[PDB]
């Protein structure tokens, strides 16, 4: 078919979530992407001994996946929200970014990989506090990107097979005016959109992790009319990413607060006392506990905002509110990919939806 279905596998399902590169469904995807390899000394390096190349061995695990699995693609993930501390130097000059492609190129002769996911948050601005940024990134993205097509290339004429390259996108319109997105896109296969993280307990206020569509009934400080899956997709696609090559990101966890006033809304875009009941840490819940465990369950009432095009759930007894992806939202979004001729769909992450109720629609319209 036309369509992509790109999934993130965590290195830390290998730990309590036990959930292993065994335990994927790999009939649902046609791309695994591996969160994450670590930069140190500008060379991609692995993240975790302890589960990638080592202990668990997700790695043997993954190589075991492809050859039982023909048409799987596994990509190296670099970076991420902690580890994209490195970028910045490793795109500055000719020598860093040769050194870091070369690096990048070891990596996935070395562990199986059949390319490299570039997740650098942010260039520029933007990232986890630890993260550093020169206004150079602006171009010097490009310059990396154009440096690693180049080496994959190269290595995949030497080795006999082709190499991605592909990159997760900020779903905030900053990443753009922060970029060369029209040029980079000509180097990358596909662009991950991550169309989520558009609200979350950072905020004080609830709000939809991946609102479908601006809501103007939202007006909280700061939040933009652009803080949404539309408005993200048709700004990468006037910014200059080809319809064919954009991936739309899916959210499989939630955000929830407690104690959020009840309102007009049941608690939607509501002040609150901080962050909600999660699974692996507070504020965050899987797909498969909210499933089990919240959804119209235990006082947690589900709602739809028909403006926006999400649900939520509010306990009235806690004033716990929960934004998740709820399979009426992600149908629409799978029908929106299609009528706008888009790469596929991208979610954030496997391991996040057991049952795989939100796999299993994702890979039914998009693959059959
Ligand atoms: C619309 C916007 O600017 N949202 C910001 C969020 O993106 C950001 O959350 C981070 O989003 C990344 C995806 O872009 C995730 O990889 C990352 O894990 C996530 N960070 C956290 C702490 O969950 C938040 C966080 O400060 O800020 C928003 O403004």
């Amino acid at each position: 078919g036309s369509y992509r279905v790109v999934a993130y596998y965590i290195s830390a399902g290998a730990y309590g979530r036990s959930y292993f590169p065994s335990d994927i469904d790999y009939s649902k995807v046609t791309h695994i992407n591996y969160a994450f390899a670590n930069i140190k000394d500008g060379e991609v390096v692995v993240g975790d001994p302890g589960v990638d190349d080592g202990g668990k061995n997700n790695f043997t695990a993954l190589r075991k996946a492809k050859k039982a699995h023909p048409h799987l693609r596994n990509l190296i993930s670099v970076g991420g929200w902690s580890w994209s501390s490195g970028f910045s130097d490793a795109a500055a000059t000719p020598e860093a970014r040769k050194r870091f492609a070369d690096s990048a190129v070891a990596f996935i002769r070395k562990y199986g990989f059949d390319g490299v996911d570039i997740d650098w948050e942010y260039p520029v601005e933007g990232g986890a506090e630890n993260m550093k940024h020169r206004p150079e990134d602006k171009q010097n993205y490009t310059l990396l990107t154009r440096s690693l097509r180049e080496a994959l290339d190269t290595a995949g004429k030497a080795d006999g097979k082709y190499y991605e390259l592909t990159t997760a996108v900020w779903g905030n319109d900053k990443f753009i005016a922060n970029t060369e997105m029209d040029k980079v896109s000509r180097d990358f296969d596909f662009i991950n959109v991550m169309s989520y993280d558009f609200n979350g307990t950072w905020n004080k206020f609830s709000g939809h992790n991946a609102p479908f569509v601006n809501d103007p009934a939202y007006d909280k400080p700061g939040i933009g009319k652009t803080f949404n899956v539309v408005s993200a997709v048709e700004a990468y696609l006037k910014a200059g990413v080809p319809a064919d090559k954009l991936v739309v990101g899916v959210p499989l966890y939630g955000y929830s607060w407690k104690g959020c006033a009840a309102g007009e809304r049941n608690g939607e875009y509501q002040d609150c006392n901080g962050k909600g009941r999660g699974t692996w840490e507070d504020g965050n819940l899987d797909f498969t506990d909210i499933e089990k465990n919240l959804l119209n369950k235990k006082g947690f009432k589900r709602y739809w905002n028909d403006t926006a095009k999400a649900a939520y759930l509010y306990n009235a007894e806690t004033g716990e509110f929960v934004t998740y992806e709820d399979p009426q939202a992600l149908k629409i979004k799978l029908d929106y990919i299609k009528s706008k001729g888009l790469g596929g769909a991208m979610y954030w992450e496997i391991t996040a939806d057991r049952k795989q109720t939100l796999v299993n629609l994702i890979a039914d319209e998009l693959l059959t």
